[PDB]
């Protein structure tokens, strides 16, 4: 099973690669300058080149184990191999895996495609497994073939839905006089050929066919014009012939339960009719898919600022994956001042002593 | 990944939609002689094959 | 099949002979009606079953939560 | 599939073509002049003649892909041809698809019957479809296959309804004597023979009839129940309703009647696929009016409301907003707020 | 399939026909003179005639394609021919459409049984289709076929009632006798008094034959089901099962009965309108379809007062400007 | 482009009366309340409204 003929055939696949980089940055991202000089303009349209780099670069990594953003500065094609102090950038843009040479972590630059760079100005993000000590993808071999399953299900559909149901028919007439010296004739000629009227054979098996198409549209004209199907052989016989889909029903089932097994995404698992999980529910009970995107998020935003910070004075983050609405915004104001006047109020309606009102201060969470 | 611009389908969905429509071709297919008569007789086709 | 082992006059022989099997053969599977003279000719469908497989799931399933506790 | 000797033989496929257009118009217009000199009694009579021209208008848009209504002035027939710069229209005609030739959008002019109009004082509603490059209707070959096979259930219902139960008699008596002396003699007195098989049958039907017993003679004689069945057609008539149902948006031909046009007012922005179906067809037909309403006769349409608020809505609404308005007044008069902040409370607050 | 001959047979094409006109005039009309000198009583009474003649003309309209109306006035047989430019009409009587002759909207002019009478005292109700360019019935092919199989089902039931169940018999020494036979009928009656039927030979048989429904159960199934898809009216689809749909829910979701009736309205009184006021001088209006029971107004009463008093303590106690105030009343669906 | 969202005008009514609600319990507040300057300051970052 190839994961790229996998990835151009089936949009399922496609899907599942990409939901994860869609929804992690579907709240966008907050940039800021360490020196605070940058004016707020540039530096909005350099959030929005990051974020369009960062969005390939996560599919990149899901789908090979490794994804480069080269952060480009005012410089030659040439400068790119020499290392950068202190700079701000001009952009950034994603670069494609199947151009990039890299030797390892040992080495400080790769080769693209022969432009030498240094990986001070790239951003890399990798998923290296130390239990198989290389780079891997989010996918694996029984997930694959799981995917493959469920395409070949529709693939058997397709080649047995147009004869689902046929006739069967056995009939002693005419036909059969003509088909049985036709039998004869071969089974001698084959004799012969192992080993002569063969032409003589060939010329009846030739008209005998035609004989049996011009008798097979007349019955079929027959069935068409009175409904009745009408034979002479007593022992001529009709049946219908039919085919079953319950192997592949039950088939369907076992493979979405292990698609849900396999994976977390929940648009995956539940065939799109489950929702993101990703809403505000007044608890602090958040779902698999939110720590899932929250540990991505804590990964991209360790390997972006690894370099930001350091080399060209940007910080970046991620916006909140739960978003409130205006209804919430409200409710929770109200509840917030609520809580103020109830302390006002106590404050001033009580006669405690000084260490008790600052004890009891340390432990409220909002005073 | 492909290197290349897409629509936003795929030969799996084309698949699905030619499947769907299949379906009732082969209704309109079979539809007219959904139950018929098959008979025996020998008197009658020595009427017949006169 | 002999003549398939005798390859591993014969070429008009060949011809002739696979012309014939090939209209017959696409005439039955056309015409929606499958026909054959021998009265003894049999034609059944072959089908296979995936019971014994769910059961299966169902234990593993149940085998799996009772050896691990993370949910 | 001919799409016109459906819409002859089947009424679901002619409620499927004019249920939009008639619940598009179900609301009514509104007419009005830019000069605003026209009388309103005047004006209303060419609003009424230009909804019953805008119903055919839509119907032929569905039908045949194309609609067009011509605005009659105070004109000849000849001074069709001449365009039209300012003018106050006298009423609106449907014309026919079938009589009217279009050469495309190059040509500025059309021949009606051999009539040449300007296309300046027609309304012309298209539905172009830029992946095909020509224009279609509102249904497909599937859709018309679909109809088709709902209206051929009945069809073979009524084909064998009545003879879904019969007797096959077997029996080698005097009758087999006699029918076997047919069948030879006629592949070679017969008619005597004839007349004594239809006697001794009539005898038997009539000894059925009188003592509910059916006897005879010969030990091989057999007596079956011939018997048809109609699940094939319960599960296609079923999967044809899916089809349907996937096949077009409009939920009385969808539901076969069965539910409602989901046109009310539930209080949530929430709307209805038929209606945003409904919104975009009466945009698409607001911007063909006045494309030369306004450039050329000086006159503006409008849809009304697709949502109609009953009594006790508008009261209820009213309520609320008074209610509102009494909140704000006791707020203001009861803080003491910076002017900055209660400008600023008045653009973040919908109402104020 | 003869539209004539299954309306003679059947009961319920017939209501289906003749339904929707019922609900168009169950809740009457309303006539106007634009003179207002017409006394209300005369003009009552012809608000009656008009009644009973828009009945028919809707139930013409709905079987035939075409509906006519002569509008009657104080002239002679022979003046029908004769336009009329300003009068105030007699009575109105419904004509038969089998004794109209009409050659199309070019002519003015109609020929009754042979009275030729102007197109200007004649209320027309016509369904044309444009697509078919001809006058149709609200019926089709389809929907017959359907009412056709609706019946043939009962017929068949009729057919094989009377022998659902009956004896197959087979001996040879009892048919000895029948080539004698009411005796052994007289044996069966043997066979009635003792509960026990005997016989002679070992290869004599008796079988009960029995008849089945179920072709017939699906058939009727299928058939309310096109009947349902096929119309609309309430009671056709439901087979008087469902009521009508119009009445009042507090909200605007209006039924899909109520919207036909409410478009047959509107043709029938732009019909009616386009002649009535033209050459007559008289002015038709249809009844609302909804009509609200006494307790129903006495809540809305109510509740439009209660929003009065808010609206009067609002504009007492509040210090808006006079701007505002305004700006609010134009907003306000009631002030 | 406009707002996928669009909200009716009986929602926009009741938001309304709630803000208005929200912004009477903070003056109600304010005018009862004895908190220092930095402490009713803290309080404005951190309600979304104010």
């Amino acid at each position: 099973i190839s994961s790229l003929e996998l990835y151009k055939y089936s949009i399922f696949f496609r899907n599942y690669i990409e939901n994860v980089a869609e929804d992690c940055l579907k709240n966008g991202l907050i940039l800021e300058s360490a020196a605070h000089n940058v004016s707020e303009v540039e530096l909005a349209r350099l959030k929005v080149q990051l974020k369009n780099a960062l969005l390939n670069c996560i599919i990149s990594y899901r789908f090979h184990g490794i994804g480069y953003v080269l952060v480009k500065t005012k410089d030659t094609l040439i400068d790119l191999e020499q290392p950068v102090n202190i700079e701000l950038p001009i952009g950034f843009e994603y670069l494609d895996y199947e151009y990039v040479r890299d030797l390892g972590v040992d080495f400080d630059h790769i080769t693209y495609k022969a432009v030498k760079i240094h990986k001070s100005r790239l951003i890399i993000y990798e998923n290296f497994d130390y239990i198989l000590k290389r780079y891997v993808p989010c996918y694996t071999e029984s997930f694959l073939l799981d995917i493959y399953l469920f395409e070949k299900i529709y693939v058997e559909i397709e080649r047995r839905i147009e004869n689902h149901n046929f006739l069967f028919y056995k009939d002693e007439s005419l036909v059969q006089l003509q088909d049985a010296l036709s039998s004869a004739t071969t089974s001698l000629s084959a004799l012969t050929q192992s080993n002569n009227n063969h032409s003589k054979d060939i010329s009846n098996l030739r008209n005998l066919n035609d004989s049996l198409s011009q008798e097979l549209a007349r019955l079929k004209s027959n069935l068409n014009n009175e409904g009745m199907f009408y034979t002479a052989t007593p022992s001529a016989s009709l049946e219908v012939i039919k085919y079953d889909l319950s192997y592949l029903k039950e088939a369907l089932a076992l493979i979405k339960a292990k698609i849900g097994a396999d994976t977390k995404e929940p648009l995956t698992r539940s065939f799109n009719e489950q929702a993101k999980g990703l809403g505000n529910d007044g608890k602090g009970d958040r779902s698999n898919y939110y720590d899932f995107l929250k540990g991505v998020q804590e990964q991209v935003e360790n390997s972006c600022n690894l370099k930001l910070t350091k080399y060209f004075g940007l910080d970046m983050k991620f916006n909140s994956l739960i978003m409130l609405s205006e209804e919430q915004k409200v409710e929770r104001d109200i509840k917030l001042i609520e809580l103020y006047s109830k302390y006002n109020q106590l404050i001033q309606s009580s006669s405690f002593n000084n260490e008790e009102l600052a004890m009891l201060k340390e432990k409220l969470f909002s005073f």
